[PDB]
């Protein structure tokens, strides 16, 4: 699957997209979120991008909610200086997709269902782990209650 534009400044990809320096520059991406503990920060040595690692493991029983606010601040940082941001994990199917869905629910005010449908329409391969789906559902509750 190709790199997925979500918003003009937000792109959802896999570990191969993170290696595509030509695409990254063409899309004015200046920021990179890596949602794994174990993948490299590709192109770090080139001194071109600002990076953020959210060190998610390979276990589906893990807590991703704890990374939401950190990721949100970084995305707003990129948006506020007029650059794009690439968020990726290994396949762009579960870990990175969950954070993107969470972002759309909080900062675009979409319901979980519409946020999921929005990303799924653009990136048909997404399929967040069921434990991640439950955390998003609790996040939706928290947003609706003002928490």
């Amino acid at each position: 699957a190709e790199l997925t534009p979500i918003l003009p400044f937000l792109f959802l990809g896999n570990e191969q997209d993170a290696q595509d320096l030509d695409t990254m520059q063409r899309l004015n991406i200046g920021y990179v979120i890596n949602v794994t503990t174990h993948l490299p920060l590709y192109h770090y040595e080139k001194g071109l991008f600002n990076y953020k690692r959210l060190p998610a493991t390979d276990s589906n029983k893990q807590n991703l909610r704890q990374y939401f606010e950190e990721a949100f601040e970084f995305i707003e940082e990129a948006h506020q200086c007029g650059k794009g941001l690439l968020i990726h994990c290994q396949a762009g199917v579960s870990r990175s997709a969950t954070i993107v869905i969470a972002y759309l629910m909080k900062h675009t005010r979409m319901t979980m269902t519409d946020a999921y449908k929005f990303v799924k329409g653009k990136r048909p391969i997404i399929s967040p782990a069921l434990n991640f789906m439950g955390q998003l559902l609790e996040f939706e509750e928290d947003l609706n209650n003002g928490v």
